């Protein structure tokens, strides 16, 4: 093949973030589970191998490599990397010894590069073990030269690494030099040149070590070549140039719903191949009010026509799920409903069952959850882009200000927040509060800035509701965002005066993950 | 002195300012009818503010024929906000909807014939127009400053009522009758923002006082302690500050658990009444495993109270068996013996440490009634009440230490159960303003990140924990 670069995940929730650098830097991902069998490479090739994990490995039984991958792995042209967890399972498949770090502090870090004249630029060495010299510990554990291969124009001498260890190595798989110090952890990263392995128990998978992407750079480009990768964009766009060729003789379905995902794949897939698509909507019965309608009534205005369906289909779900408490059944539910009408309603018009490529809301992730722990030959358009690229590439389209800003939607819509009997009369009283309390909250401009807020329900039994609000910095971080009293007495008072059956409101402050991104 | 009950918070501060002058009270309910009133005497009438607008619905229907016997009884008459509107009606005139009306930190200007030509405010006053009451008579200052609340703009006034003032958007804003001493105060000088306010209390007052209440409860005290046949205890001392304060003093002149309760801090209370109690019962009746029990899938609400309640009546006789104002004024305008009532719970805490008493006599938040009942969730466990009993001590940790805690009126916490295991949190917050009202305060964001993230920390059984936003009214503070 023509494969680069491989990233085991032991649960390393940055995950993304390795793969972001990874194309920003104009590179080649691929992605794995890590107790994946050398079964699925491909002799393909792969000059490059990266482990990561952060999900201890102190206690019997937690994730890390096999024996077969790894001396595969090693080889002897082509690199390893490992990085928090996977160094230590680096470390430890091979000689290497760990323990319980003690009161880990992560943040952004400022951190250093070790050398021996920076032997004693350390300040920090008083701590974990003896004495003062700088040299002594330093003494004990390898060494060498400034000029590292890995690290180049830095500028600054000081490297900030933005970090989470709560377990920490203390002892050196085999023969490989010192790199970094930490106040609370000592070794750090140990960078081998005979087994190419360089681990970092820092955390390069931020924004928040910019001498870090920095690394990541250096590491690909450098440990290996990686001449020459491939850009995502540019793919959104070859699958397309290629696909305009043929925009007649081809149909195609798209999986509307507002989402910007969605619009933003039809619009850039109707161009130049206008009449073979069919947009179908399918109301899922928990929406945003007049979400339907509004939702609708954007796309008609974006362009005009595109095969526009619209099925209404409520009260099949409120009936099927009319009192069950399991949650997972609750998605079950709902995707068997929407699997069901979306064949329907592509079904209402009964033709060209298997010349259509259906259309979905995807860009990097969900295709990447796609491995982890009829049917027509698919085509996703946006596998390999970031939420936050397509939202660029939204006004790469010029639609509107108003979408790029979109709350992404749940799916099950209010129904998971909905948690009590679903039904017609109570949904619809919160799809309005939820209105009520959005439009105060986007009223003072935090739509902008607010990652993602949600009335989100409780059934009490008059009635409360609970508001929800989450800072997203991505995927699997999810900070809670604060809103000013005055602005909350109002919106408060508001919904209570003014909708009928609530009598107490809550607000969820719970942070992080804790990603109770939606209640159930 | 007769008060009116019609209502407003504000309604019973009404009666704690009058208290402090000689004064003196009586209850009743709007229909306040003549069978509750004989050889019986007071030379004014304290009007009841209320919510209810008078030209709409649930206007409290004052009785006509005892406002006739009112005037009839031959004393002077006082009437407050809306006491105003309903008597404004009793009469020929009436009102109207608020002119762009709001309530408060409005500061409302006094009138005549020299201040008559001095009102710069009857601009937008009908397209466009142009310009010493009992009440007034030392502050004299000519104007006036009060906190607010009207909804109802009165328009036109009575018969033959002409006006001590008038404001700036709200035209009619008192009226000064010599026909009876009769004055509406649209105001509300019943408040403590009302510096000028008290004197009206104190002159109408007096010119309606042709005792003391610290005085006079000292007094009865003391007389209660003549005849010292005292081995009664008045009540148990389940460690209310305001028992506390009863019991000392009178068992200190003179010779219980269970239900509830948070952790240690048990421990440390039984340890508390003995430090405080040098020679005294600390009777205890630990068991309450029984009721907790009785808690095994059962939530009736007017029973659960009632039953944590003759549970208490339980433990009445059980000890038994091995030998303030403002509450009792909610009761009546609402439709071994108390020590006494002569006061109010600010003054007794001036009183505890003017009897020289330990810290933290004040900065207590005494959930009086189910120790607990009410943040049951619905099923009675021991798991749960000790989780909670942690959170809400983790609860009133933070605040204790960081200073806002004593910042605070009444904190604790509520244990939700609609949240792999998992049960939920409420952080119950309320600056309290009133009796009638609790207005919840907001606790700041960076230090409430950290309380969140302490608790987030400590337990598993807590899935998600979520503040609480509600002020009283609409919904009250006990969330069950």
């Amino acid at each position: 093949e023509y494969d680069k670069i491989l990233v085991l995940n032991f649960g390393s929730q940055y995950f993304h973030l390795i793969v972001k650098r990874l194309n920003n830097i104009k590179i080649f991902s691929e992605t794995k589970d890590y107790g994946v069998e050398l079964k699925d490479i491909k002799d393909m090739n792969i000059k490059g191998v990266i482990l990561s994990g952060g999900p201890s490995v102190t206690e019997a039984g937690s994730p890390h490599l096999k024996k077969e991958v790894f001396e595969y792995f090693l080889e002897k042209k082509i690199p390893i990397f490992g990085i928090c967890y996977g160094m230590q399972e680096i470390a430890v498949q091979m000689n290497g010894e760990v323990k319980k770090s003690k009161t880990s502090e992560y943040g952004c870090t400022d951190v250093n590069i070790l050398r021996n004249d920076n032997i004693n630029n350390i300040t920090y060495c008083r701590n974990f073990g003896d004495s003062s010299s700088a040299m002594d510990l330093y003494s004990n554990y390898k060494l060498m030269n400034e000029t590292c291969c890995l690290f180049e124009n830095i500028k600054s001498d000081i490297t900030t690494v933005w970090m989470n260890h709560n377990d920490e190595v203390t002892k050196i798989p085999e023969n490989f030099y010192l790199v970094s110090s930490s106040e609370n952890c000592l070794i750090c990263s140990i960078y081998n040149k005979e087994y190419n392995i360089y681990g970092v128990q820092y955390h390069p998978e931020v924004y928040e070590s910019l001498d870090g992407e920095l690394m990541f750079y250096n590491f690909a480009y450098n440990i290996c070549k990686c001449k020459k990768q491939f850009d995502p964009i540019r793919y959104h766009e070859l699958e397309l140039k290629n696909i305009e060729k043929y925009k007649h003789d081809h149909y195609v379905i798209a999986a509307m719903s507002g989402g910007i995902d969605s619009t933003v794949a039809a619009a850039y897939t109707h161009k130049i191949f206008k009449e073979r698509f069919f947009g179908i909507f399918i109301d899922n019965g928990l929406l945003r009010k007049n979400e339907a309608e509004n939702v609708y009534t954007f796309l008609k205005s974006t362009f005009p026509d595109m095969n526009i369906t619209k099925i209404d289909a409520s009260e099949n779900f409120l009936s099927n799920l009319q009192g069950v408490t399991d949650p997972e059944q609750k998605r079950k539910i709902i995707g068997k409903l929407f699997i069901e009408e979306f064949e329907k309603a592509v079904n209402n018009i009964d033709i060209d069952i298997n010349k259509t490529f259906l259309l979905q809301g995807t860009l990097y992730p969900d295709i990447i959850e796609s491995k982890c722990s009829l049917k027509f030959k698919l085509f996703e358009p946006f596998k390999y882009l970031f939420k936050d690229d397509v939202k660029t590439l939204s006004r790469e389209l010029n639609l509107p200000e108003e979408i790029t800003n979109r709350h992404p939607f749940p799916g099950p819509g209010l129904a998971i927040r909905v948690i009590g009997e679903i039904n017609k009369h109570k949904l619809n009283i919160l799809r309005e509060v939820d209105d009520i309390f959005i439009n105060d909250l986007k009223q003072y401009g935090l739509y902008n800035q607010i990652s993602q807020a949600f009335a989100v329900l409780l059934s009490s039994k008059d009635y409360v509701c609970v508001l929800r609000a989450v800072k997203t910095s991505s995927f699997m971080t999810a900070n809670w965002y604060q809103i000013p009293y005055d602005i909350l007495d109002k919106i408060t008072t508001r919904i209570l005066s003014e909708v009928k059956g609530v009598n107490r409101i809550l607000y969820d402050v719970s942070s992080k993950p804790p990603a109770t991104i939606e209640f159930e």
